[PDB]
């Protein structure tokens, strides 16, 4: 870790982002090697930068976040709650289980979005209620390729353009921007335009990414 401190610094200045952490993948041009390096660095970050007062939201459909969780270990309370920030219909179950797994690890409550008033409407509002308490959002960044309209990428299935302007239960982009601390976890040469869009929209406060990606952005 920490082999690219100057690159981190330039990216922080270029994009007006607080923190960039740059990791080296074992296999620098491989998507899976990249996800595992980012996830591992993410696990460590959360081990040293998480507060017991933090209310965590996670983009549970993200495989990079899946990599983070699989790199962390099991005990006293390490957070206030873990809220699932995106839910859809089955995949969906695996995203629910991931959110739960993270709450178990942190020893805290989980707020989940499982997959003619009916109780499951109230379960959804329970999670929606939590969005306003969230203090640390952890999010993956998806690439597109909506496209023809202007979108290059998404956070939580919320799409944005090349400058980060916006173009299923999930947190909105406006709500995301105001969170105390948003951790982005993303790398891959295909994601650069998407990540720059997210950076330019001001959605991220911390980005953890690989060297090649950081150089593409840089």
């Amino acid at each position: 870790q920490g082999l690219h401190l100057e690159l981190e610094t330039r990216l922080q200045k270029m994009y007006g982002i607080r923190q960039v952490i740059v990791v080296e993948a074992t296999e620098p041009d491989d998507e899976e090697s990249i996800k595992q390096a980012i996830g591992s660095a993410a696990a460590h970050y959360l081990e040293t930068s998480l507060s017991a007062q933090d209310h965590i939201g996670i983009s549970s459909w993200s495989s990079t976040i899946r990599a983070m969780v699989s790199h962390m270990h099991p005990g006293k309370q390490s957070a206030q709650e873990v809220v699932q920030l995106l839910g859809g219909v089955g995949g969906a179950f695996e995203a629910t289980l991931l959110t739960q797994r993270l709450a178990t690890l942190l020893n805290c409550p989980a707020f989940l979005l499982p997959s003619q008033r009916i109780v499951e409407m109230e379960e959804v509002k329970e999670v929606l209620h939590r969005f306003d308490s969230i203090t640390l959002a952890i999010v993956g960044i998806g690439e597109l390729e909506l496209a023809e309209r202007g979108a290059v990428g998404d956070i939580c299935l919320r799409y944005f353009d090349a400058q980060g302007k916006p173009v299923v239960v999930s947190m909105g982009l406006g709500k995301l921007r105001s969170i105390n601390r948003v951790l982005g976890l993303a790398g891959g040469v295909r994601k650069v335009q998407a990540i720059k869009g997210a950076l330019l929209g001001g959605y991220l406060d911390v980005l953890i990414t690989d060297v090649g990606t950081a150089r593409g952005l840089g």
